[PDB]
């Protein structure tokens, strides 16, 4: 099964590498042409149009959806007819949904994706690559695409999903790093080093993560039982976190933000509910 | 051993504590404002007439009540002699300043003092799931180490400062609220497309594990003043944070959290740490 890869930054190379390493006749193109991939078995290509004509499966990985626009919008109406396009460029759900409409009007199958791992992980069990789009676009190329890693996974029909998953993962990542930093600062005031702190906090991170499947069950019904842990009882402790932060002269913006949300929930009379009732705060504005 | 211990305060957590001390074979005296709050004296527990009697019963006294204002209310009125020669362990939640205050007070009252914090629910007490942090001087902790281990294998002594247990509790709490809020932001986003929280959860917990593994390394960076980019500099985060905001606004979900995240990164860029790795943001968390 021949496959084409458009875009050869760090990630584009990894992608092409995995397709060669899995035995695919692999055609390649980049703006700045120029090499190692053609030195393994890769056929290099003269233009974008030649790259697209080479394979029924076309993969795109460039910096943003503006670059995607730049390389794909100029193509002939016929160039994509009957082909499957897989766009692994990072972007928003709206960008993905747009390319899906565009690709449909250009007579093509389209999968929108997102890579959640570094270039080194591609082709291993560490790779996570999410795909969204219709089954008719994915099933025929499932074997080919599995070549990027066992973590290559199909999320469902709506082309917006990969983006949304990538967003949920990113906000969680920033949330954790910032929580960690707030912690290290606090403890640093008493001279405890970050490296002493870390093993403590990773144990705790694991504990909290185990609570989430249950919080998900609560969110999927509209049912937020207190379980001796109601939002009201969090409130006092959040004040302490703020007072402690202020008093030691570290930043308190994060603790104050945390208290703000809980106050809102109390103000809509959800004081008596479990923490996951805060989903309503995250749903509005 | 049959080494006697007293427990003052019998809310959910106070009961669990007293339960663990009985279950470990300790002659266990008990007191609560709302007396008869009973099942404990129905196991082998001796109940007590007043706070003073409870303190006179045991060389080891443990306190677990709602806040340090309550602690003030029950302990300040005692005679100067009532605590002489005893070890007081306060497992009430509070601030480092509240802990350091009681340590001074307890010292002037002729007592050894450990300040602690419980990081687990009542059910976990007496098991391997219990985490109970203790801080204070070795002289206060060593002679009662066996007794206190009876609360769980996760019972741990943090060192001399009477403020450390509070500070560890704070770090753990802020991390906990940070993760839950991240999770809720995610669920709201994915909810717009009809994907259920329970579908989402296994995806996010895989990721949480991946990020946690980065932290020992981030700690090493923070402990030197050295924040190398590792092909992942704060500048390169910046574009993506804008997308998270634009996505949030556009789908009509809350965007305060994504905006807050971008705010901090902007500050770091404005002090010319754009080129550094993410852990250079510790400086933002250390000021204002
Ligand atoms: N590497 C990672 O850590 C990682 C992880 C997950 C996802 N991703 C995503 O993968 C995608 C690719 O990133 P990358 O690793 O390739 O980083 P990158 O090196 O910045 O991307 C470079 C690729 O984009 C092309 N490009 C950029 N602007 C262009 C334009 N106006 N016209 C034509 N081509 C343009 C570059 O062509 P030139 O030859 O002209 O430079 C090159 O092919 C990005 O969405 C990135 O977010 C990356
Ligand atoms: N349970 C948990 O999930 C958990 C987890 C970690 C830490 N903790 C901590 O454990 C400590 C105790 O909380 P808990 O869960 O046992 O709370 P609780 O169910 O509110 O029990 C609170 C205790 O506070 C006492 N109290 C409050 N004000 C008082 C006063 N002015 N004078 C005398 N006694 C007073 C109550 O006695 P009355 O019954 O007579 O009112 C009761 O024994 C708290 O600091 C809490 O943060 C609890």
């Amino acid at each position: 099964t021949p496959v084409t890869v458009i875009g050869l930054g760090l990630m584009g190379q990894a992608l092409a590498g995995a397709f060669l390493g899995a035995g695919h006749p692999t055609t390649v193109w980049n703006r700045t042409a120029a090499e190692p991939l053609v030195a393994r078995g890769a056929k290099s290509a003269g233009s974008v149009a030649e790259a697209v004509a080479a394979s029924p499966l076309v993969v795109v990985c460039v910096s943003d959806y503006d670059a995607v626009h730049a390389l794909l919008d100029p193509l002939d109406g016929t160039a994509l007819q009957g082909r499957t396009l897989v766009n692994l460029t990072s972007g928003t759900s709206a960008q993905a949904r747009e390319r899906a409409a565009w690709a449909d009007g250009r007579g093509a199958d389209y999968l929108d994706g997102a890579i959640l791992a570094g270039p080194a992980a591609i082709g291993t069990a560490d790779a996570v690559v999410l795909l969204s789009g219709p089954r008719s676009a994915f099933d025929p190329h499932a074997s080919a695409l599995g070549g990027l890693g066992a973590g290559t996974t199909y999320l469902g029909a709506d082309h917006g999903l990969a983006s949304l998953y990538d967003a949920a993962g990113l906000v969680m990542m920033w949330s954790i790093l910032n929580g960690f930093l707030q912690g290290a600062a606090l403890l640093g005031t008493a001279g405890v080093d970050a490296t002493t702190f870390a093993p403590f906090i990773t144990q705790g991170i694991g504990t909290v993560a185990d609570w989430l499947p249950g919080y998900a069950r609560q969110i999927d019904d509209g049912a937020y039982p207190a379980d001796d842990a109601a939002i009201d009882t969090h409130l006092a402790t959040m004040e302490h976190l703020i007072h402690e932060s202020e008093f030691l002269g570290v930043n308190a913006e994060l603790p104050r933000f945390i208290k703000a949300l809980a106050d809102r929930a109390v103000a809509d009379g959800h004081g008596g509910s479990g923490y996951p009732a805060l989903i309503e705060q995250f749903r509005t504005h």
